[PDB]
């Protein structure tokens, strides 16, 4: 249903973003950082045998007190490298990360102002684990999770590596236009009944366009994409990757709509991360 | 087509239904007969270590005989712990071994086997034959474990095989067959309806022969212990069905039902109760 | 979805009807009496090499020219049996099962229910003036929308002998009405809708049509046939008319299909009741 | 199509209810609370392309003081005291001309529960202080959540005297959820689904909004209306608050209907009763 | 999106398909049915409405047969009132949008297209009629198959003075049988699929009632809607006619709405268009 | 509605075939095979309440000996010798498959991994060639849909096959087919491929064995096809590609407003036709 293959990797169209993008998220930002952090780790019972897991305690967006898992491999490793993962159910549904070596920190997204701000500061907050190894943190999402991390690439000071699938929060004017998906949707759905409101839709919702900070990102990441993927259509990843400005790689999987590269993918993950940390 | 949202028997009901069984006079004959046929092969299992990204789990690509000595795989996953004898779950569908981390992440060994009947169930008895083979399994804690189709073939295993100590049945397919077919639609149980649809004169031979495979009828011979589970508005694998197997299982057992929940049944909440019930069973 | 099968069995609904559903249908089938039937048959060039086939043209209601095929199989016999078919009448080849069994073939194009039945009823005679019909043989029959056209047919023909019913259409409207959402009962359903004050009048005017009190007065014997699982024209509905036919009748039942009925299987047990029938 | 208890059935339906002992409690407090700001409403004209109506935007206090919106839409009639329909859904001042259109002031509120009861408690206290209505003749109307919202608040106004009640959202949680698969009500099923840990919780927190609890306290006089095919508020829910409603009531049923209900056939149902009440 | 985009629809005047004898077939229809006298009457009904006068309409339209219409007339000073001709007939208070903003209202009940589109165009004759109704501002208007009614109008009318066309239904068929399988445009290509040999004669006969082919003759002023989303009047048949309409035109787009269109928000561009229009 | 190619690069469409330097071999290996053993065709007289047509129950040999079914329906006619149509497909009742016999051709109707299939398929038009009364030079075969493909695979692999009648035929094209559609059959591709992301080439290469595309480049015999432009269980781009690469003398008939059910009862008229023209 989307545009060929070949066109997708030349699609660059025009960025709309307003003159003052970067004045409001950093000045959301430092409004945030004026409470401090305050990382509070609570051992929790589980069943897990192979993972310890913590709940953890945070001050996010204006110094409101969020939460995160951390889970921990038990490994002899002194320090081992994590993934901060967006978003819940069990903290035995995130046991891919730790089984293969990194600690994982899973915050939930609980609006996108504070959202964002909330996810930069996960990524404190895990840095803040003393076996954490800063020099590999990683941000990870795939769907609303993936724009999220996006987002995160181009305002955290610490994260080192992104991972993002099929991200959900790329290239708004063209999703309502290809799709009539959950959760493009609801746009189209607001429209619909506020037929005067189009520019100021389209201009607020430029502020959380995953186009926009990934032309400003600079870490290296491994984007996938579903070439079937009517949630999250393809020229809307593409659009988002191919502005990406760091190091970047694309897995493009032609037959899979929003399932995206499954655990096929999870694997390629595993491979990049450890061809760039070493 | 879908049910709306509850469309069986209510819940005082389903606890007390226990239709009339239909088998025919050789069902054990059958299956001890099968059995023995697949027995006159070696097992002769073989675990090969695999490269893995992997750090907390060793994992093998297993090799063993099952049906008429054909050589099946599976996956064997083994949590990396001090203990020198470990409990062992047979999960029954095979994926990335990363797929099946849940399990020896709990601290078991997992043996996954990759997935007509006969040739299934025999496959399926000799897995069990197979994981307890691996030196560090503890033969007095094999479990064996499905959701669906592999629901439908533990609760068959729980009564074909002697190595086997405890079932995890969670919405269990092959159940019930003549009541299935009256209620839903859906993929699996609706391509018995399609078939009798064209064959209007097989009605008797179709439920005779599935009758070898009724999930019922196994239950009412199993004698290990079992956490079963179901989903109340579940219309792939009704709750009638489910409930039938259940309350005709022979062994001592429990059940687990998740009121407002579909085929996924209790998913990640079910999985704890799993862990939960194996360990009082265990201790 | 329906009553379980005990009691369909049983199942014997209060009927309603207006005091004139007699004088109606007399006085429709008298009005287009009074015009002459002037069948014409015309042998049609055919690729067909076991069958003859006529392009017929009768008057049905009102005198209008109503057009049909019919099917004549190549056998010695100076006279055969016949079944009028209702349904548009598509190919000649469509129609090739009674012919290939014995029987000559009328198929009859449809073109409300006033003029359908009516033309229905003239379809018989149209087939009964063909020279090779044995009168004492004909039969009427249809499926669906087909069925319920037979069914009136039934009642209203002095010259049909037998009833082949499947799946009938126009059978009990208000339970149909309060089963399915399907059409074509639906299309009752969504008038009510919108036009909320109609339910007496819609419902008494089907009452003229409906295969029940049809039914109730149909002498002739007839089989029928019901698919349990059928959501287009439930088993309350056809039970109902089968239930008040008032003929010497059989039924047969397909428990597990839906509007399809017993498909090829039915076809070959309305040759063997025909069989059975008429020696 | 028929998919809940039949009509006998629906008529004497009269479920246990769940509240917890401090169902009262809780909402005299959160009136007071909200209370403890002036309402201060606000009344500005607008400019409209109207000719027999003339428009005002309103501004009043709702939950803790926060300031909320609604039209009021008032008919040029020559009386200088008009009865007047609260409406709960707010599109344009032209969507709400039916009750204005028939000599009613129309006071449309822009609609957690909460806090849009209370803001809807708050909306009659605004609109019985515009001069020209008659106080004495506030009705209180909703279909949907707006019908939830009425119910809720026929109990919890000092000021309103008749409710008009369609297809209410918001009633007999529990039973909804177990016959429909439709939003809004599969938004809970969908969060049990996920949290199965917490039906108790869900449903105690819900019974605080439910509108058959509301119903049984409720006195003033009201009308209500169901859909017998509603699957999105389906008939055994409305039953259930209709039968526990405590008021002189009565309930026009619609058969054939969805969740449109009675549409404008209803629409003219409420304009008679609301006559022979005031009158 | 599915249909062109609209740089593309905007520039969109495919080749148009119509017989050498369109003209001379509706100046035809319209002497036969001229023939008969309108002799429309206008009967005051009991109502409940208090800003609006409602009349029960009877006309002649085509061939003579009596026609039913309502007409709804605000209460007003002015001895002259501007007319909207609104075709689709529900109950009166449903057609309370335009006499709310000044309008008189003349609604005509729908009943092949030869005899609505005559019908059409005699209930403007039967609007014109009413005394109050100012001649110089009689408007047509109409959505989906009423828009398509409204285009024919425009151009068979010589009492009409401007056209409001939303969403149009009859425009560009063999367009719109390539583009959606939805109804209406659907029941031709399921007519199609079963008559393989009729393409020719089914688009022929279709040509004399194209929307299109009207557009290119009506010389009134328009105001068109059309939404870019609409799959089942699909935006390049609507174009097709908004472009080849030869009168004075503007055209309203609405990107994100389906069938809706514009709704309550296109309803008002109405008002205003109208509003500079006639002053 | 229209959602494939628009017809007038329908008709010029001749994407790159891809297959395996074995074809031939496997094929004229898989036969021989199964010509090993030997075709033992059985014809028994049933009994049947059809009189214009006798109907009999056939076995035959066909993959590696296994003992397929078919029924065979002669109509009653004085001639000696008649033409044949072998249809492929439940082989249902017998009554099912009267449209043939009705026009004066016995017909053999085939019960119907393609591997085995097509094999079969080849010795039915054996068995039915050693019916006495058929006329070995006007042996037809034919098939819509699964049994359109298979059609057009016997249409190049057997030596006693006359002409062709391919309509909207499965088996074709399959690269497009799983990229324009999510219907079954073609879907079942699809949904291998969504799980097993790694065997993209493998399951091409193995699927070119038995694409009609490549028979159709080999097959000599002259042929009707059909296909359905809203056809979206066998998109028109599949039925295209096929037509235009058969080698033999060929036909297509359109049908713009037809889903899968193509031309039905006219399209079977135009078969009659084409063969009628074709045997004098």
């Amino acid at each position: 249903f989307d545009l060929p293959l070949e066109e997708l990797k030349k699609y660059r169209p025009e960025r709309y973003e307003e003159k003052d993008f970067d004045e409001f998220w950093e000045e959301t930002l430092a409004e945030s950082e004026k409470f401090p952090l305050d990382p509070v780790f609570e051992r929790m019972e589980s069943h897990l045998k192979t993972v310890e897991a913590y709940d953890v305690t945070f001050s996010g967006y204006r110094g409101q007190r969020i939460k995160g898992w951390l889970l921990v491999p038990k490994l002899e490793e002194e320090k081992l490298p994590c993934v901060v993962q967006y978003i819940r159910g069990f903290p035995h549904d995130w046991l891919f990360w730790p089984s293969m070596g990194y600690i994982c920190f899973v915050m939930d997204t609980r609006y996108y102002r504070r959202v964002f701000t909330d996810a930069v500061r996960a990524v404190e907050a895990a840095a803040s684990f003393p076996q954490v190894d800063q020099e590999r943190i990683v941000i990870a999402g795939g769907s609303q999770g993936g724009g999220i991390a996006l987002a995160v690439s181009a305002l955290s000071k610490k994260a080192k590596a992104l991972l993002c699938d099929v991200p959900f929060l790329c290239h708004f004017r063209r999703a309502v236009q290809l799709v009539d998906t959950h959760p493009y949707a609801e746009i189209t759905n607001f429209l619909k009944t506020h037929r005067d409101k189009e520019e100021i839709v389209f201009r607020t919702l430029s502020y959380f366009d995953g186009v926009n900070f990934a032309a400003r990102a600079k870490i290296p990441a491994l984007f996938s994409v579903g070439l079937m993927d009517n949630i999250c259509p393809p020229s809307t990843v593409f659009a988002a990757y191919n502005y990406y400005a760091g190091p970047k790689e694309i897995r493009i999987y032609p037959y899979n709509n929003h399932e995206g590269g499954g655990s096929f993918q999870a694997v390629e993950q595993v491979k990049f991360l450890k061809k760039l940390f070493e």
